[PDB]
RNA sequence: CAAGCUUGAGUCUCGUAGAGGGGGGUAGAAUUCCAGGUGUAGCGGUGAAAUGCGUAGAGAUCUGGAGGAAUACCGGUGGCG
């Protein structure tokens, strides 16, 4: 547990859930949290305010590492892209950069089919 | 039947556009898998769940590798056959 001050913010935004990494500049996940893991489950998880929830918390899980200045890479199409960026700047952080860096097939591997519900 | 004629039908000259066809090569994005680092309790999924994966360390993230398939943007009641 040594002082970083420099960090990445990966926001796992999917449909269902939302995961937030905070790692170093190299790679290295430091503290986690989810949505599922704040206490939310079924409807609840999927809302731009459990996806803030753990952006809170995962901001908590990294307070011992000292960081001060840190990026944003959010990725995914579901709630909370922007919501878990506000929990993140309100939390006492300086948000230097945010990008988008959701992965998009130049027309690759062929997706499910469509749900008839 | 015989001889014609050039307007139908073709040949030649010079260019133009095109996912037209057959063969070979190669590029990047992504999915999956394999190995390793960080890291910890969830992940995934749904109307809600559960089956399923996960403390034998998953999901997330980073690095390297393997393999196959299809070619985002261009892209368009656009083009060729």
């Amino acid at each position: 547990r040594k002082q970083v001050s420099d960090g990445v913010a990966h926001i796992h935004a999917s449909f269902n859930n939302t995961i937030v990494t905070i790692t170093d500049r190299q790679g290295n996940a430091l503290g986690w949290a989810t949505a599922g893991g704040s206490g939310f489950r079924g409807s609840r998880k999927s809302t731009p305010f459990a996806a803030q929830v753990a952006a809170e918390r995962c901001a908590d899980a990294v307070k011992e590492y000292g960081i001060k200045n840190l990026e944003v890479m959010v990725k995914g199409p579901g709630p909370g892209r922007e919501s878990t960026i506000r929990a993140l700047n309100a939390a006492g952080f300086r948000i230097t950069n945010i990008t988008d860096v959701t992965p998009i097939p130049h027309n690759g591997c062929r997706p499910p089919k469509k749900r008839r519900v």
